[PDB]
Parts: structure tokens; C-alpha cells; sequence
């Protein structure tokens, strides 16, 4: 059976004349191909004014040296041997588009190394990562979040990016968004190799939502009745300040939450603006019928 | 009696032939278990908003050196020395369902080792950890927090965890939250070892919650009083608009308080909703017998 | 006259083998006793909601090094050196009950020894401390937070805390907390040592917070008066409703800056409360006397 | 064809007496010239209160190495290598004008060298630059932020910025500033080298933001019809006591928002005070003809 | 001329025996004196509720090295060569008053040393540093920060700070604060020595803020005027609870901006309590004569 002693002849002769920053082939003239694994574990959240997704993955990294091979006949069938990551050849892949909030206590510092060069590089990645989040159709609303792998400073005739495989590993239920991370892609070649998940979220209906809706179509119910209601009344004026001034709280207390950054701006906040201006016009001709 | 001298020679014995990277197991075959023990001391705080729980802990790990050995009867007596953290084989245990947010500060960077070779290593964790924070039963709930420990990389023939002992250490009285943390469980094998600590959190019912709960009922009160009294009183339409302003206003308050994120929103709130909507056909009442 | 070829010399005869990580004692039976000073500089703030408060100190730990000794006739009269703080063993002490916020540019790296073998440390500190905060007897209340020392890793047969020396340094003064920061207090032993400097807080009466203060007493003298007002002066429910309005204003208000976690609340909330139910039911009166 | 020998060869003889902190020129009275090249990615956000902006960059530096040459014919071909950022002398271009927030996993500790000595030095940089923001023509203002290069320490006898190249590289598309980031600067010399990149930010008319300006203007055309109301109508306090409240509200809102260091103040904020002071002459019109 | 091996030799031979943790004196009874040059760039931001003042500096710090010189015409008229900051001993000056926030992107890591043994080592360093802010007469206030430096831990017999230079070098314009940093002060000898330099900061009277004061002031000549109207107009308890609301508005908004950490409070918002005490006041006159 394999021992300490084996394994550590293996490591001793399998580092003699390794070279940390020489690419991992015979021919330099040869690519190295990464195929990278990245596994969603939890969607945090989805922060609108700052245009952020928050979630930790699990991006894999894979690849095949060719000078990190050995016959396991020859050293008591020993198949695959841990590293520490600061002694191999890593490819420099980098979170382009998001900022890297991990600590080095999520930092593995360690591969796993098999016989036939086979190298896996598996770290837990917490990203804040940028997305164009139009809140159009809120709050039945749908928005798509890339997350971009992009090979740092090796040529695409020194490194590639074979492949980007996508899944969510169903870690923990959201209850809010709905996410569907599913799909293969081939890396992009413009001079850098790079590739994208693309990332789905749809907003689930919940019944908190629509309970804090109520209040708003009710106003606007209310708005249609003062409206509808006789000029002559007395009470015109006073009610459709009070409910003008409402609305405005309403007005003001969406748009401090209503992301400034989107293709275009919400129904709802246009139709509440809506509602404001014939509450408006409301005031308008009870005043108007007033002094008349 | 033991000396410097003594314990020079021990330790210049003991590592000379020791890999960092090699597992500790004269077989390579064979796993290391490893045991943790995780004691709460002080539960900083439940953010409702983002559904973590802040909280410091004195997580501990034991296991089985078998190149770590010694005869004491050889070194004058020596039975424990202090190795620094780096030095040694570490099982890569992370707080895998959690933020770590400790500083080097608190990073011991020692362990003790016993001539058997029993390696005990104790460490302080602060950590931001996800909860799924269900606001159903509010104020009243009770709610589970899961802190995760999982192997990192190490496959379940190579690295196990053998069990998580978890307790309350007594640190600190909380006086807002009722914590239980007790039991033993034995590690999940799923290609890779973890295991959990459940936590339960409930919250403990005080005088200043429930004075401040005093505002709502004695609310719901007028409303049914304002409900009942006659349409032809007078004050109908101007206190039916005075509190609906405040309905709203405490609708508003508690849904920027209330999360977003729960398995059902909180039946307090949603039972000022169906105030505000009582309070909505209270004034629709009255503004309807007003203009008839 | 001492040189720096003497210097030199010293220096290269006492680190000739010393080991970073075994205790400075000739026999190993022996404890190291270490004496701990922390001279408080500013109180930056107490965080009431977080239950936090940060200041900055000048911990300086003092022990006895057995191996690091000289003649000072030997070596030209060198009476002390300095030596980078990460060459010599050096006391695992740890600000047990904090979150320590100090950048490595507040590091010093360097240390003081005498030829006697006493070693000085003095580092500032920048200190997160949990702390009790109980709100009872708000705005004239006081407060007492444990500032904790506690030894990492090493059992009381091998190292102890043989006292803490606490004063204050008067570097700056408050103006809004006064602060008692004074005593001497031994080591406590329980499985590992460890001290505690008790901190007393008490708010300073300012001109500002009296001041504030007086609107709240004057709407309390408003409320008796219109709790007396004749039911018949017409005006009732109307200043009723609008200064329950402004009551629930002022209790909101001072909800979002009262502590959650004390042990009992702060009397001036429950006041307010109880001068909102006494406004209930002077509008109820008010109400009730107007529909009979 | 080239092998990895060949390479490790070519380091072997390249690095044999290279000093990292001698400037690479076989004369040291002649300069190093540096071009610089910094193409925008993405411009994340405007921070009006504390005068940032937030925007990641790809800052490359290029320069001419005249110790590291070789003859490709020489080595089988090779004409490029990656050297570890570490080893190499490296220019101290600094952020001079920014907080620099970038993270460790966004360094790429690595370098491309050609065989003729040119260096590319390619980084990801996220930068929080100061920008001295005037919201005088707000919302239809135009900004220019300066982002600045320095040579650290280097005299301008010693090292250059020769030029800065900047552009836009439109990963992302804005919609809500138009940023027009494009030219050739040569360096300035006073002392110490330095560039900066002119950046020239123009807000978006949205219909988001006219929408919200609906409620300002027509808020303004009640407050003229108030104002020309007749004294008699017996309203006029009614409504003028409710619009300046509205008035008050909207001013201090603004206000909370609008920045307080700009050459002039925003007119829109000065023009809703003067509509504020309208209000208050309204209001003492219409109560000094009450009492008379 | 000077060549690259020239400036090797050089350095190869000077730092042959350098040790870098004895101080650079070749008579150990004599100090070294240190003289800080500390020019301000720009000041961020003065915040009053945590009592910082943020800004970015030029910290230089000269000494003279006595190991650390040679004659240049042995060396190819080499004057002046550039060493790493971490292989020379640095005085250990610290921001002993302040949090210092720099990043290591920030850090030169570089020194400037003559052929005299005169070194420069300049350094950018952004600074949170601790303030008295006195609010007593805001908005037209002055206020003193000091910075302060203070050698961490060599007595005044070892290392001593003989001057401290401060200027402003304009190198941005405020528009919000008047800033005058100018003048020379010698170091200050008590055990350790330690020097500071005063900085006054004069708001600037700007139009945005006497425009936020203008409904200040119009407020008080409503107040004035009502208190005035006669009790018999009928207006009197109306306008009175209405500008009650707003004059406890407006305090509660002022109270959450005033600083609670001052010599004395702001005169302005005593003022405006005295303002409210008086509507009270008004409020009670006119509840009164409506009884009576
Ligand atoms: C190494 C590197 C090369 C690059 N080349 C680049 N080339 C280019 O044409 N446009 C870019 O934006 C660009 N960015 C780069 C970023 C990095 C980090
Ligand atoms: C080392 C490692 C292996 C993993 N394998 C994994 N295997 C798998 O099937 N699903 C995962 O989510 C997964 N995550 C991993 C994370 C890490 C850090
Ligand atoms: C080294 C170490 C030992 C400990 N022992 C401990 N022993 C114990 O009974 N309770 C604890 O909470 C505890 N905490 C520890 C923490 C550390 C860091
Ligand atoms: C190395 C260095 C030199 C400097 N010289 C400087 N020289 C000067 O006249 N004014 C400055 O503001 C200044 N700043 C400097 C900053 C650094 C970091
Ligand atoms: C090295 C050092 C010595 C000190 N001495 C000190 N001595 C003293 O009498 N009072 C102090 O506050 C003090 N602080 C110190 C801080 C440091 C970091
Ligand atoms: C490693 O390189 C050296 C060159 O110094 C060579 O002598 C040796 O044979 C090489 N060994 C292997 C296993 O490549
Ligand atoms: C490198 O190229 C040579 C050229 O013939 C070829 O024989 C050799 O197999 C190549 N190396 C590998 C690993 O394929
Ligand atoms: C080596 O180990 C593998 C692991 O299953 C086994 O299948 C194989 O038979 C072993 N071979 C030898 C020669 O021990
Ligand atoms: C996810 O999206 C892809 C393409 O947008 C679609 O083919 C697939 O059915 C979707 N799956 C789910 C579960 O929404
Ligand atoms: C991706 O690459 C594979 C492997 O070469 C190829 O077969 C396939 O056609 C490519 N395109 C897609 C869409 O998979
Ligand atoms: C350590 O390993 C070396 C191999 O280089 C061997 O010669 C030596 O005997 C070993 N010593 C021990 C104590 O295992
Ligand atoms: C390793 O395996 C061999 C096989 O017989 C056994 O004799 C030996 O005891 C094992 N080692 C340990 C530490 O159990
Ligand atoms: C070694 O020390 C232990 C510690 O208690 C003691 O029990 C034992 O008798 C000692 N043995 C010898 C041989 O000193
Ligand atoms: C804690 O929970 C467990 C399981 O839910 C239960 O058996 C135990 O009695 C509880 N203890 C306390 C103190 O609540
Ligand atoms: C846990 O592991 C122990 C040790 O093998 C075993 O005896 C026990 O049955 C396992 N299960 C539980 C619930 O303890
Ligand atoms: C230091 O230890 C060595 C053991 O290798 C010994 O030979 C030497 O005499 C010791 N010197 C001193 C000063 O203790
Ligand atoms: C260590 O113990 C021996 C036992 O007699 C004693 O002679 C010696 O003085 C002790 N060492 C010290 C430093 O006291
Ligand atoms: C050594 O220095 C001390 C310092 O004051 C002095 O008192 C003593 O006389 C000196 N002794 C000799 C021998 O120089
Ligand atoms: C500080 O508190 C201690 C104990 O509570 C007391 O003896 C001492 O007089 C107090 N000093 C001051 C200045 O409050
Ligand atoms: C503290 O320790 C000292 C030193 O042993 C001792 O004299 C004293 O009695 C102890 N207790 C107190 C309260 O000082
Ligand atoms: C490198 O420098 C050494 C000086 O120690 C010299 O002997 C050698 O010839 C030099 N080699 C090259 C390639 O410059
Ligand atoms: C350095 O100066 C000498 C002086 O004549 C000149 O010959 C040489 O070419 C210069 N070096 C370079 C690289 O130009
Ligand atoms: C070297 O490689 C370049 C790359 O295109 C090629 O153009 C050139 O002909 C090659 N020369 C030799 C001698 O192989
Ligand atoms: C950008 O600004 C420059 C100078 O201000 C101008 O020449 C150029 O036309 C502008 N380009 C765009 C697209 O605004
Ligand atoms: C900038 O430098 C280049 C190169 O020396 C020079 O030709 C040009 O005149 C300089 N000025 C401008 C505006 O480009
Ligand atoms: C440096 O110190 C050594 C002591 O080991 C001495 O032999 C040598 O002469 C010294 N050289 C210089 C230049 O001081
Ligand atoms: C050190 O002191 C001696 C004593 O006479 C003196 O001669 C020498 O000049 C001093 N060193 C320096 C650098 O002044
Ligand atoms: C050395 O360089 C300086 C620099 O200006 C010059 O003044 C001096 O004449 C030069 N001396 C020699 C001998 O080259
Ligand atoms: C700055 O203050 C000093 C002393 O307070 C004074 O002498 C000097 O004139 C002032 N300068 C300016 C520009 O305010
Ligand atoms: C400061 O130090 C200098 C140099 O020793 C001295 O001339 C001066 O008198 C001291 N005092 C002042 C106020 O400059």
C-alpha cells in the first residue's frame, strides 16, 4: 500500500525542474485549454440602486499539465496527490466584470493533482457583480445578470477558455427570485479569451407584494371617486389636498427606492406620476369652481 | 526536570522529515477524522433585513497526527509542545454557509500537540452567517439558523468529519433572544464531509415590544369605534382621512422593517393592511352618504 | 562608548539559538508571568444600537525572558536593545470580547529589552468592545463595559495574567460621557487566565439634551390641559387628533434610537407611551361625548 | 520548435544579475519614458455627497527594458516571456488623485517582455477618484473629472510619463450619464512627472427624471393660482398653509440630497426657495387681510 | 558616466553588514533627529457626527544615516541611489491621533538616500483623524484640528522629531472651507517625543446656505405675526398647531444633524427650541381666551 515515505519521493522527484510561471506544455507553441465549472450556491441579493448582485458560487477550474505525469506502478499505485496552489502553474482567470469580496479564510490554497495531468482548482468565490437592471415592468419584472470569466494576460494563442459550465446547485430555496443558470458555452476568442453565464431572475409574486399594492389601487379607486365627485359637495378641496399630499409621500417614498439605471422607468412610478397629475387637475377645477 | 535544551532537541527530532502537504497517516489509505467543536459565546445580532446572524465562536478541531509521536521517558517528561499553525498539516475545514469576517488579530496561528499525537486547535470566528429568516408568527416567531462545516476539498476516502459537538458557552445573557445550541451529530457523507449545528432563536417577549405594540391596538380600537359611529356626526370624513394618513404612515414604518425574504409575510402587517383597507371603506362609507 | 559593531555583536550572541515558539523559561515547570497595561486615550463613541463602543488604548504587555540576558560590562555598557517584534516569543494575549480594528500601519513590529530579560510591548489598539447597554434610566443613566483579556492557548500551568493596570490618560476630554477608568485587578484563573478592566460611562447633563428634552415635557402639560378642556369647547377632537398625531411622531422617533437590547426599557419611552394611551382616551372622551 | 527547457534556459541567463531596484538603464543619466494606457470599462456610479466617482479602468503601462534582451535565433525562437510582477523593476505609477479599492484578486502579479525589452504591464483597476462636482445647472448639468498619474519618487531626471492614452472601451452601456473619455496628453513635468485623463460626464435626460419634475412645475403653476386667488374666497389660509407645508417638504428633501460643495448652487434648489418665499408673502397677504 | 554595475557595486558594498534594527549611529548615546514635512492635498469632508475630518497628505520624514555614505568619485560620480523601504531602519513614526485608511496601493515602498546618508522617504497618506468640533456658533463657525505625530516607541534619548513643517499645497480649491495650514513647530519632549500640527477650518459663507436659512427666519416673522393676531380672529389655534408641527419638524431635523459632542450647543437651534417654546407659549394663550 501507498505511505508517507512513497508520496514524498513522488513530490520531491515531481518538482525537481518545475518552473511556477513556464506555461505546463512541451511545445509553447500549444494552448493550454481551461474548462471552467462555475456552481451558484445562494443569491443573496439584488441590489437596485447599485446596480449589484450579491452570490457565492463554487468556480471550478480545470486544465492538463504536461509536466506533472507520472506512472502510479512505479510509486505503490499512488493515483493523485494534493498541492499547495502557490507551486503550480494556476491560469490567471479573473472575475472581469464583478468585484471580489472573498477573504483568504474562503481561500483553499490547495489542488488536486491526478497522474494523467488532470489539475482540478475548486474555490468558494462571494461576488459583487455589475448588472444592467431595468425595472420596466416592476414588479412582474424580469432582468438578466452575466457573470464574466475573461483569461487575464495570456494571448488566446497562449490560453483559452475551453468551455464555461453553469448550474445551481439548489443549496437554499429563495422564496423571492426566481433563478435559472442552465447551459453550456464555448469560450469567446477577441484577442483574450472570455466567456459569460448568462444569469436569469424573475421576481416571484408574493403575497407581501401584493398586499403592499392594495393601498395604492384603493387611492386611485378613491381618486376616481373624489373626481367623480360633485364640485358642490364642500368637502372637495379638503379631501383632495389630503389625499394630493398622500400622494406625493407615495411619489417620493418609491422614487428613494426606484433604481435611477434603467432602460426605462417603472409603469407603476409613471402611473402614480399619472395619478398625481389628475389628483392635480382635481384640485384644479375644485378650486377653479371655487372662486367661480 | 524538562528544559529549553530538551524541548530544542524534541521539535528539531519531530519535523524532520514532515511534508506540510502530506496528510498525516503513515497508510495513505486510511482517512483522518477530524472532530469539531464549535462553542457559541455571544450572539452580536439577527439583521433581519439581510438575513444573517452576527455572532463569535471558539471553534475547535481535533484529530490524529501518526508521524507526531515521541516516548516522553526520552525527552525529560516533555508531554505537550506549541508548533506555530504553519508548520503542520491542517485539516481545511471552512465555514461554509458563512462570511468570515475575523481579522489576523484573531488568528491564534499555534495549536498544542500531545505525545500521543492529539492535536488540539482552538480558534476565535466571528461570522456573518445566511439565515433563512421566515417573519411569519412576528413578534412572536421562532426561527432555525444551520451554521455549516464542510471538508474543503478532500474527498470522504481522504478527509472526514468525524462529528460537531455544539454548545452555548454562557458568555453573555442575551435578553432579546432565547438561544438553544445543544447536541451531538455525526458528519454527512456527500462526496465530500459537512456537517451542521442547528441553531434555534426565539424571541423573548418584552415590555418594550409590547409597549410599543399598545399604539396598533388602541389604533384598531378607533377604527372600529369611527366605523361604528353615525355617518351624520360630523367628524366622519375629516377623522376617517386623519387616520388613514396614520394607517399608512405605520404601514409604511413597519414595511421598510418587515423582510422581504420569508416563507409567508408577517400577519401583523398584513392585518394593518386589512385595517387600512377597513379604514379605506370606512371613508368611502362616508364620503358616499355625504355627496347622497 | 557602546558602538554599532557592539550592538551588532550583542545581538548575534542572543539570538544564537533562541526558537520563536518555545516559552522563554529555563525549567518548563515554571509559568511566565505577564502584567498587562492598558492606558484608555479617546472614547470615540458609544453605539447604542450595535451595543458597541470604540476607543483607542496603549495595551503594553511586561514580562521576564530567562534566555535573553547580558552583562552589560561585556558588550560596552549596552544597556537595552530593539528587537523586531516577530523574532521573539511573545504572549498570545487577545482582545477576547472585541472586534480588533486596527490597520498593521498601528502596528509597531518592534519591542524593548532590558539585560535583566524584561521585555516591553506597547501597541495601540483600536477596540470594538461588546458592551451590556442598558437604557433604564435614560437620558441620566450610567453604564459598565468589561474590556476582557484572556490568554489564547496556553493553560494556566504554563502561562498566567498576573495583573491589569487600567488608568486613563486624559489625552482628550469628552464633554459627553464621564468616564472612571481606574484600579488595579489580579488574573482570574479558570482553565485558562484572564482579566477584565470595568469601564464606568455616565452621560453628562448638556445644556443640548435638556433642550430637547423641554418640547416633550410641554406637550405633556398640553395634553393634561386638554384632557381638562371643557368636552363642550368644540375644539377637542380636533387638537385630540392632531397632537396624537404629533405624540406617535415623537414615540416613532425615539423607537428608532432606543436600544432593543436592555434589561429593562428606558422609562422616558414608556412615559411617552403612557401619554399616548392617556391622548387615546382623551380623544375616545372626546368621541363618545360628541355622538351622545 | 521552442521547448520548455528552452524557456526555463532563457529566464535562467536573463535573470543572472538583475537588481530589481536599479532602474533598467545601462546609463543612468538617461530617462525612463513610460505610456501610460487607460481605457474606462464601466462607470459604476456618481457619488454627489461625497464628490466620487466609482468606474473601473484597465490601466497599462509600457516602457523599454534595456538589460532584458535576447536574440531569438538564439534560443529556438522564443520571442516572448511572463515574468512574475515581483522580480522585475517596475515604474511607481501611483492613483495620486484616487482611492484606490482595488482587491488582491484583482492584481495579476504578472508581466508580458518581449525580446526587444518592451514591457506590457496590463491591470484591472477600480478606482474612488475625487471629482470636484457643481450642481449649478442641475438636472441638466455637465461635469469634468480629472483622473491623475504621478510618478511617485522618481525625479523627472530619472523617470517620465512619456504620454497617457485614454479612451472609452463601451463594454457597458450607460443610460444615465454620457461619458466622453478620448484623447492623447503628453506628460507634464514640475518636479515629478504627471498626466491626467480629462473625463467629461453629461446627465441623461430621462422621462424618468421629467416625470419626477412634473410635480415641482405644476406644483408652482397651484402656487401662482393661489397667489391670485381672491383674498375673500375664505380658503386662501387653508391652502396656503398646506402648500407651503408641501413646499417645506419638497426643500428639505432636496436639500438632503443636493451636493454642499459646488461653485454655485443648484438653481432649481434656489428657484424652489424663492417659489418657498412666494408661498410665505401668499400666506401673509391672505392673514394680514383676516385680521383687517 | 555611471553604469548599472556600477550602481550594484555600490550597493552590494554598503549594505554589507547594515543591520536594520540598530538604529543608524555609530555612537549609540547620540539621538537621530527626524524632521516631518506634512503637506496637505485635499480635504475631503469635515463629518460632525463622528467628529473626523478626512483628508490626504504628503508625509515626508528626513533623517540622516551615518552607516550609509561614500564617497562618489569611487564611483563613477554616483550621488544618489533608490532602496526598498523595508532593507533600511525607518523612524517608527505613527498617526498616533488618527485611523489611518491608506492602502498598500498607496504604500512607495521606496526611499531616497544621498551620498551624505541624508534620506527622503515621502509617502500619500489618507487620514481619519479625531476632532474637538464645536458647533457653538454655526453656521458662522471656526474650528482647530491637530494632527498630531509622536515617535511609537524609542525614548527621547534614542529617536527625537526636531521639527514639523505643514503647508497647503493648493493642489484642489474647497469652496465649503477656508483652510489655513501654515507654520514651523518644534518637537515636544515628554518621554516620547511628539509634535502636532494645528489646522483652522472656517466655513464659508455660501448662498445654498443662507438659502436653507431664509425659511428660518421667515418662520420666526410668521411666529411673530400670529402671536400678535388677535385672539378673537379665529385662525389663532389653527396656525398655531400648524406651525407647531413645522417648528418641531424642523427641530427634530436640525437635532439629527447637530453634533451631540460640543463644548456647547449651536446657538441656531437653541434658538429654534426658544422659537417653539414661544409657539407653545402662543398655542396656551390662545387654548385660554378659547375656553374662556
Ligand atoms: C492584460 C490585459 C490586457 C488588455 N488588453 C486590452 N486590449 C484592448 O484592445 N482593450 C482592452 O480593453 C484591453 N484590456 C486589457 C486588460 C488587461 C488586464
Ligand atoms: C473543493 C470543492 C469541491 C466541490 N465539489 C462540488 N461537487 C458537486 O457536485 N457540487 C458542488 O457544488 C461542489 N462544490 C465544490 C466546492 C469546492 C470548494
Ligand atoms: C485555545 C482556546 C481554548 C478554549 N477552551 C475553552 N474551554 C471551554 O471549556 N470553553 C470555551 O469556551 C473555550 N474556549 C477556548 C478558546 C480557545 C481559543
Ligand atoms: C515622493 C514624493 C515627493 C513629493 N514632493 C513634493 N514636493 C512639493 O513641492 N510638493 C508636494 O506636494 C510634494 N509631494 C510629494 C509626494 C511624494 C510621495
Ligand atoms: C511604545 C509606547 C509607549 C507608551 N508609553 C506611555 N507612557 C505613559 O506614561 N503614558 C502613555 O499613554 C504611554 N503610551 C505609550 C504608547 C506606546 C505605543
Ligand atoms: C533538471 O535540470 C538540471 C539542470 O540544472 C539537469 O541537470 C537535470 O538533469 C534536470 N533533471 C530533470 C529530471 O529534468
Ligand atoms: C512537440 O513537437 C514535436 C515536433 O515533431 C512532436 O514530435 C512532439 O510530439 C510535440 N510534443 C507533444 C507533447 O506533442
Ligand atoms: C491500484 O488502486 C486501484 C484503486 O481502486 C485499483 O483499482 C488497482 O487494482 C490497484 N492496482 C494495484 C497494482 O495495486
Ligand atoms: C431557462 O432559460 C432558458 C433560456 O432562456 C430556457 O431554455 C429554459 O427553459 C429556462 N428554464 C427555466 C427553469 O426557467
Ligand atoms: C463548441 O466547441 C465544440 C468543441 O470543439 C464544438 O464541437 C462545437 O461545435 C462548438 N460550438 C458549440 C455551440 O458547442
Ligand atoms: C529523512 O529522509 C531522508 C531522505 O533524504 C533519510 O535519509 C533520513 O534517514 C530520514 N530520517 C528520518 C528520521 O526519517
Ligand atoms: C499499514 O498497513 C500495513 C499492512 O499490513 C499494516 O501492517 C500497518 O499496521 C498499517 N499501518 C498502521 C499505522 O496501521
Ligand atoms: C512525568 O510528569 C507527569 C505529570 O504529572 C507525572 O505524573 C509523571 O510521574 C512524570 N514521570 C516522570 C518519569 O518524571
Ligand atoms: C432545544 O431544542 C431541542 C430540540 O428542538 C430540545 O430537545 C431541547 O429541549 C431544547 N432546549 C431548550 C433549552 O430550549
Ligand atoms: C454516529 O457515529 C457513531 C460512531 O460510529 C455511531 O456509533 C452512531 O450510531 C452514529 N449515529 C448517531 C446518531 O450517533
Ligand atoms: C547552540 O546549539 C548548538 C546545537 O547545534 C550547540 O552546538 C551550541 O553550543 C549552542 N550554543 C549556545 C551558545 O547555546
Ligand atoms: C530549574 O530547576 C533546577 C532544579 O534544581 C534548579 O536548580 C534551577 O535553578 C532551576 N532553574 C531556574 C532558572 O531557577
Ligand atoms: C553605564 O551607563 C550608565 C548609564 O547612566 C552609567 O550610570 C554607568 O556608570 C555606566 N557604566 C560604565 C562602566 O560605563
Ligand atoms: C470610579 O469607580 C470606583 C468604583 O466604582 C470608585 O471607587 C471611584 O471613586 C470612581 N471614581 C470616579 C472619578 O468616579
Ligand atoms: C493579588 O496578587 C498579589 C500578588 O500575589 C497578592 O498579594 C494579593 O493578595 C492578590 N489579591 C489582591 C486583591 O490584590
Ligand atoms: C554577474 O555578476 C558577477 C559578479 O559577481 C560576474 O562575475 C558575472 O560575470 C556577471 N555575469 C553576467 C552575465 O553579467
Ligand atoms: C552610454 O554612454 C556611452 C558614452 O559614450 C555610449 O557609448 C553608450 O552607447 C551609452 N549607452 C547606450 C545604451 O546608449
Ligand atoms: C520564428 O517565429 C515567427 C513567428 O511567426 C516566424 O515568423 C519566423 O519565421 C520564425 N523563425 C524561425 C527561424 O523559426
Ligand atoms: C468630447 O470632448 C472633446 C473636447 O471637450 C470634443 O472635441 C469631442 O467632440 C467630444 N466628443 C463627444 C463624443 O462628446
Ligand atoms: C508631445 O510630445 C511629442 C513627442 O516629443 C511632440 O512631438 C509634441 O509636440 C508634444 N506636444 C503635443 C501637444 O503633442
Ligand atoms: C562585516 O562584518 C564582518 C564580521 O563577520 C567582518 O569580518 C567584516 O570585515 C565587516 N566588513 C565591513 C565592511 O564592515
Ligand atoms: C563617537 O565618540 C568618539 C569618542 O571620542 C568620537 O571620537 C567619535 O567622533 C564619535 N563618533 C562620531 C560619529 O562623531
Ligand atoms: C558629477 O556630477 C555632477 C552633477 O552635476 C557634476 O556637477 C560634477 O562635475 C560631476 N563630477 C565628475 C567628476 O564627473
Ligand atoms: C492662519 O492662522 C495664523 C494663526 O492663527 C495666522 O497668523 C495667519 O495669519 C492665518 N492665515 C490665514 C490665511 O488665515
Ligand atoms: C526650536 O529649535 C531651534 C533649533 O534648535 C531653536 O533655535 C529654537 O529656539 C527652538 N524654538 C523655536 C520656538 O523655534
Amino acid at each position: 500500500t501507498p505511505t508517507y515515505g512513497d508520496e514524498r519521493l513522488l513530490r520531491e522527484k515531481l518538482l525537481t525542474n518545475y518552473s511556477k510561471s513556464i506555461r505546463p506544455v512541451i511545445n509553447l507553441t500549444k494552448v493550454v485549454d481551461v474548462t471552467a465549472l462555475l456552481y451558484l450556491q445562494t443569491l443573496y441579493d439584488l441590489d437596485f440602486v447599485n446596480n449589484f448582485i450579491m452570490a457565492r458560487y463554487y468556480l471550478g477550474l480545470i486544465w492538463i499539465d504536461e509536466k506533472l505525469t507520472w506512472n502510479p506502478l512505479d510509486y505503490n499505485n499512488i493515483t493523485s496527490i494534493y498541492l499547495p496552489k502557490d507551486k503550480i502553474w494556476t491560469p490567471p482567470i479573473k472575475m472581469c466584470n464583478s468585484m471580489d469580496k472573498s477573504e483568504e479564510n474562503d481561500g483553499v490554497g490547495e489542488l488536486m493533482l491526478t497522474y494523467t495531468g488532470w489539475i482540478n482548482m475548486w474555490s468558494f468565490r462571494l461576488l459583487h457583480t455589475y448588472c444592467q437592471i431595468n425595472a420596466y415592468t416592476y414588479p412582474f419584472d424580469e432582468h438578466t445578470c452575466e457573470i464574466y470569466l475573461c483569461v487575464a494576460l495570456h494571448t488566446i494563442n497562449h490560453t483559452r477558455i475551453k468551455e464555461l459550465i453553469y448550474e445551481d446547485s439548489k443549496f437554499t430555496q429563495n422564496y423571492k427570485w426566481d433563478i435559472n443558470v442552465s447551459g453550456k458555452v464555448n469560450g469567446t476568442d477577441e484577442l483574450f479569451s472570455y466567456a459569460f453565464a448568462p444569469m436569469y431572475l424573475r421576481r416571484k409574486l408574493t403575497v407581501g407584494i401584493i398586499a403592499m399594492l392594495i393601498p395604492t389601487v384603493m387611492m386611485t379607486i378613491l381618486t376616481i371617486f373624489v373626481f367623480l365627485l360633485p364640485p358642490e359637495s364642500g368637502e372637495k378641496v379638503s379631501l383632495a389636498t389630503t389625499i394630493f399630499l398622500s400622494n406625493v409621500l407615495y411619489l417620493v417614498q418609491i422614487d428613494k427606492t426606484t433604481p435611477t439605471n434603467t432602460k426605462y422607468p417603472s409603469l407603476l412610478m409613471l402611473y402614480l406620476m399619472l395619478l398625481s397629475m389628475l389628483s392635480g387637475i382635481a384640485t384644479l377645477g375644485s378650486v377653479v369652481i371655487s372662486k367661480l
